[PDB]
């Protein structure tokens, strides 16, 4: 192979994600920052191994990538694509840059957006900062555990990583991400059974829901989607509750890496748009998507070259 | 008799601190979140043992005091007094509760603070709500070991909690905060050794500089202070850092514990006024408080009834 | 002066409960036991130290303390009252000598447990064993957070320890014993407000429930009493689940220690009979007693010296 | 072909249950088998990942026959009773095993719930073994237990079928005998004798050397070289389990290989002997009372039900 | 009281031995240093908290405490004393200081060890290091687990500790430490239950052996002596193993706290001179002492203010 | 082909024992050797999983020729002294390299006491070192050390051999030199200075920049690429040891390769020098006192003996 970036990270409990723009003239900066991120990474995470688990995942945009590098574009890369649906709408938001930051302590993280951040002082714009928290039993913002799906091993790496329908990007994998924010007072106002409904699997005991009594706009309904080969469509997710108790900011930060944005599309098509039995996902009755940005994460040997 | 409050709480690596004004007619609501607050405590952290370590510290300012309560007033409580000294000054800002809330993790903290925020929605407004993290080997956002001549034990009961010469609210103690912007350009153009000079401990082994090299106007030397017999007199502090990357924001959250308030604010005096020997503390050259308040955080038992 | 047993221990997340009845002439094999039991709680335990967290509180009850002993008996000390409700039963079965072991692992709990039975084969007939263990967070098999309100430090030392009020015995306390088999069937009929109904608290997050809504037939509501003086009236318990998934046992072991039996019975009293405006306690309905026993646990340097 | 967790971590809690299917259960049974996974995942995913909660599911011989239809595993037969002069290995019902494995016994436990929950009314439990790590890996006479088992490629080497029953591949077999141990005659011998029995050291875990190693040792007795000359290799997972009231000590051994024909040429030495040894010693001291074998599939098979 | 120095330490891992003696002239650094040996323990360990447990217990040796300081010595406070034994010979051997720092791990131990030398270099002349590590059951250099009747708690405080009869040093105990080599080849010829014969204890489960069989020149039948009362007296021991393959050297770092080195010179009379009953204690047989010295160890209070 | 424990989990304790062979003793190492595998187990098994012993045994060139039937690792030969105009890289007697790792000393020991025990007659100690690592991945000289080692695949391929040498491919190259430092010497040097002799910053590791990164800097020396136009990586497990009474603080070097070529180019540059270095600056507080080289294995070569 060529090295893939930490796509497929152990479970970490705290994360910042940084979108940035690149201002006029910043490319050249930028360019620098990217071909040390690795090293800066080590720099930062060696000294607190092994339970640090600190990594980064970068990713660039479309526009961006075009600004960057000349050559051969990745085969997926565009903008994020608005949906605009009967009820909801998935925006798009500016974004060049993807950091997204893991590790088991919050201090990891900063320590290296900090050195990130420092590196682009004068070439960059912030547009979202985010510091998430995982709860201590894998449960989100909802109060469901959250990553009980995901796949793993050799099923993650067929379902994450570009391979040969793209052989120049191999390695690579495409990030969408979105903030969402929750009206937490209306889903408090649900019984647990209401709620369940909603997710499609059991609050307490995380057991999904049996076909015959899960809805078909239940959250894990829609977003189980079925390919031209039979086999079953995933993706590889890490959401991350974040917030404010004073402003009454309650969110979830959803990321989603596939090995190409058509699966992580069409999820968002039937949630947002809907099917024949479906209005919508009813979870966006509940949650508000109020950024939506799509990178593309490259091998780490494409950025070490630079 | 009393309980106190988790005051002296082990190391926690993550804290939320609130600070809140009490709107009109809010005392009613207030008053019963705080017989409230311990329970609240253990439902959110109980089910996290033991590795949670959560704890709620809440602490009530001189004028929200005597909305409250009638009665006894602690015989130290009044509002931060301001220090306008000839560079720097200690501002005062509003703040009638403070809630320091700890845990070893971040999400147990805010899980705690939801509740409490949840019960106050309409009584109250927020001032100041700061989300802290220690580094991982207990250093700063300067970079330096952070809490390492805290008193511990016997020594830290004796310097925080309110006995005999109050007895009415012994178990108490006296909280002052600050939360403090560093400029972190200006720090990091110093070279260790400068650096070293500021706090008055050497940066990478934290041994303190003998006192034949320590600079008068070093941190460490102008908050080393001794009482009329000669004995130190001490605080027990838990500095937070925090921060935003995007908007060029690193900080400390100042949080100091004592029996009395007299110590606290005699260290506060000797870093903005300064001494003979000494202008002022060299760390406020990169140090700006932006907030300063004071408060009483009473015996557990007192908040039961 | 006196030591008592290591009745405050931390959290442990396996016990062992062994109940006995002495055989007629084994009296004199007891005793020496007794006088070695921390010893051996040391033997086993100090290699593991400090992790292992191994504990044996050994209690004596009313008949066998006559039978092992001459000279004061404790103040509290009697058979467990049997308690005949309209409704629900609180039996009363044999039990000379109870083991309450606890460890952060099974293995020094049988270890110890095996040591001491022993010395005892001959002495002694088994009358109940059971293997605890902690279930996910801090939760019983109806799936409730257990322990919440218990005391902690000083104020725990006050509601559980013999003080002036039994000078001769101080150091000790009484511990009650009851094995609680659980219709789960019934109990998952019910929906989750339904059951928070029962306990008095809500499931997933653990907030007692106010006194705007909190039944007055709830679990919480009964095992609440202020004394005479004003104040609450506390024990300190350590339920374990135990079980067997192939005989569809699904059980937790009540054990609650007490300065004085009186607390412990009061609490009992009205799960059992009911007040003015509770028939009986909801968790009844959900849990059989078949074991009940009291008995009580001296100062450590009571056993030593034999 | 995705094996099921035959080769998991060290574990040091286990649930083996035994069930036969009663008549019309088939359908309830084969539902069942189709989820088994996804329940693992429930039940698991929230502790991970210190949980290390693993399921292994095995189908018997008859059961395979009223189960499925077609294509059979090559080696899949009853237990095979051993009638040996002095010991018997007996064959007792099973057609379900489910080895429940993690690093806690609530997982082990929350997950068999699960299980047969889903299959009551199917189903009679014929054996339920509750199982802990004792110690530093010692099992219930004293003596390490798990050196010599194989690791990494050379484990997958021996326990999983290939080449050689190809519409099979990915599963193993499994063996299962519950013993208990006559503690009170084993523990009349010196720690010398002992060693002579099992073939190791009893502190230190030290093969014994071949100059001093008796024939009839445990060790001796189940080292088997194929006619290749390489050695014959099996994955156990041996746990204590046990009952002090009861005076019950016991080993459940559970052996995992890529034929029964290896596992069961060790079964015959020990229980029916050689040319130099009448049988292996530890049954002296040891006696099975369950025996049963099963099939464990690939995970790809049970998905497609 | 005053505070002690942490002479009742957790059970800890690592240790660092040093003894030194005093050149002449190197009284005043000593005296620096020793007034600053507490804040060195927090430089060096605060950074650690709280999986370190580094500790330092500073003592000093009675020849040294005159050439140090004026006023009061402590009561007990002697050289050690040879002992001359119709067999095995307890030797003397000079010392001034001790450290005896303790850990969980080998590197914080060091570090501290640095520090304080540094300070000290040009004074005084090392006699003895040794690193110890304990294995990892809590055995010793033969296999057996040591240190399992030390007392804890409230007995440790009355066995270690000076009161009121001295009460100007009260918070101070004894130190006496003994380097010990093992014949490891003799000691692995014989059986197990020889081994046990020699310790007085069994060897796998650590369970004492009985009374009627316990030898009366076994090394727990020794060390076991009874004050005026029929009360046990007490030491608190935390043996330490250390070694060199390449030399043949597997040794005991022996170390022992007493309130009156009284009760350790006994036991120690018992094992090298023996008894009516018993020549002397086999471990000696398997053991020889190649250091010996006694330290007081005062309360932290007394070194603070110099 | 299965290598020995090469890439091992970080492990805070070493001991590196060199030893040589005796006239004579050829046979007692030939038996050892194949039992060295099996005694790794006895001791470490039952201190699963955080024990993490590891046991890497190396050959050294005049040793091979005294054991071993046929071929020759293609890079082994006896370690090349180096003749620098200022510093000398000697070159000591070591026939046997025993690598042992764990996370705790006493597991080191107990196997090297087991080791040596087969081996005493048969062989003379020439140097035993018990090694520590600092709670921060920290050197002697308190730097962090090991941060650019090669991680996963990187690490397969900078280490183990290959197709190029395949009778021996899973084997490796390991040098070894014991270092003492000049910590008083060092101690005098500004952290400024000391980050110029390094290539790093001494607190965050971070590498200082090209444009101010000395040529003469440890990591500006020991940074090379081969003809290839890539980097040329080696696995280094550096192990602080020392002795405060006797003032030795020290370095243990040790540094695998897939061949001995890209460790002794890096030497080369370190002592002789290029272009526009005299030396590694390192070397002017660090002396080394031994040197050898061994080949380390496949673990199959060693089992069949
Ligand atoms: C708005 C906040 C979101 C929350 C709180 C959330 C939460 C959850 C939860 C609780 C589950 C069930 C447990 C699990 O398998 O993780 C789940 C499953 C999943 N979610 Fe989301 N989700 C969100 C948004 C999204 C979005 C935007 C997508 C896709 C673009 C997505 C894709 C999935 C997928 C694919 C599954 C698993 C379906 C399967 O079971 O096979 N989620 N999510
Ligand atoms: C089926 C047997 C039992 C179960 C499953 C059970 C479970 C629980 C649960 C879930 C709670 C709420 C959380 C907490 O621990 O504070 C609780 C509280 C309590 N239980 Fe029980 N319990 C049982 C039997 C008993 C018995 C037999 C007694 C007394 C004789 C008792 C006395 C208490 C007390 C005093 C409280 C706390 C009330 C307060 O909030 O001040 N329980 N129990
Ligand atoms: C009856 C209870 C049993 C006990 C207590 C027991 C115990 C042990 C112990 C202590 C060892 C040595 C350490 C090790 O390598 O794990 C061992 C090795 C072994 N046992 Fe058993 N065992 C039992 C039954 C069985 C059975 C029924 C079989 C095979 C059918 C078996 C097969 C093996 C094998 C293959 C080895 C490794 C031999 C080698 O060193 O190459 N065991 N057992
Ligand atoms: C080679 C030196 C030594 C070794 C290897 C050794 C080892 C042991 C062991 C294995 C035990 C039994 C377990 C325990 O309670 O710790 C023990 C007990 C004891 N040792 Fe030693 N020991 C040594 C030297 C000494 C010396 C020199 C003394 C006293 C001056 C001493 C005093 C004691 C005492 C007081 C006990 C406990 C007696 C009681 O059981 O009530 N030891 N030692
Ligand atoms: C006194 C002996 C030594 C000390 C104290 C020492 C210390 C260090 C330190 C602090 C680093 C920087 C952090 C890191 O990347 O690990 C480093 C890097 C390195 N050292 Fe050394 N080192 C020593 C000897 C050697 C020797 C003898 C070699 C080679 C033969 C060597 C090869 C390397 C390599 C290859 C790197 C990383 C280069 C890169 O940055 O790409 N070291 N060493």
């Amino acid at each position: 192979e060529p090295e893939p970036q930490m796509v497929l990270s152990p479970l970490t409990s705290a994360a910042i994600f940084l979108v940035v723009t690149i201002d006029s003239g910043g490319e050249d900066t930028v360019r620098d920052l990217l071909s040390d991120v690795a090293s800066l990474e080590r720099a930062v995470g060696f000294r607190a191994q092994p339970d640090g688990r600190l990594s980064c995942v970068t990713g660039i945009g479309s526009e961006a990538w075009d600004r960057l590098f000349s050559g051969a574009r990745p085969a997926g890369l565009h903008p994020f694509r608005e949906l605009d649906g009967p009820v909801h709408r998935a925006v798009a938001t500016p974004g060049d840059l993807l950091f997204h930051i893991r590790a088991s302590r919050l201090d990891l993280c900063f320590a290296l957006a900090t050195e990130i951040m420092g590196r682009l002082r004068g070439a960059v714009t912030p547009q979202d900062e985010v510091h998430g928290f995982k709860y201590f039993d894998e449960r989100d913002m909802l109060g469901f555990v959250d990553g009980t799906e995901n796949p793993t091993g050799a099923a993650a790496r067929r379902a994450v990583l570009v391979g040969a329908e793209d052989p120049a990007f191999a390695g690579g994998s495409y990030a969408v991400v979105q903030k969402y924010l929750h009206d937490i007072d209306a889903w408090e106002g649900l019984s647990v059974e209401a709620q369940e409904r909603v997710i499609g699997r059991r609050k307490m005991t995380d057991v999904e829901l049996s076909d015959d009594v899960k809805p078909a706009d239940s959250h894990v309904a829609l977003t189980s989607v079925t390919g031209p080969d039979g086999s079953d469509l995933e993706i590889l997710r890490d959401n991350m509750p974040f917030g404010s108790v004073g402003r009454e900011e309650f969110g979830t930060y959803f990321i989603g890496y596939a090995r190409t944005p058509e699966v992580t599309e069409t999820m968002l098509e039937r949630m947002f748009l809907g099917t024949a039995s479906a209005p919508h996902d009813r979870i966006l009755d509940f949650s508000t998507a109020v950024t939506g940005s799509l990178f593309f994460t490259p091998a780490a040997d494409f950025l070490e070259d630079l």
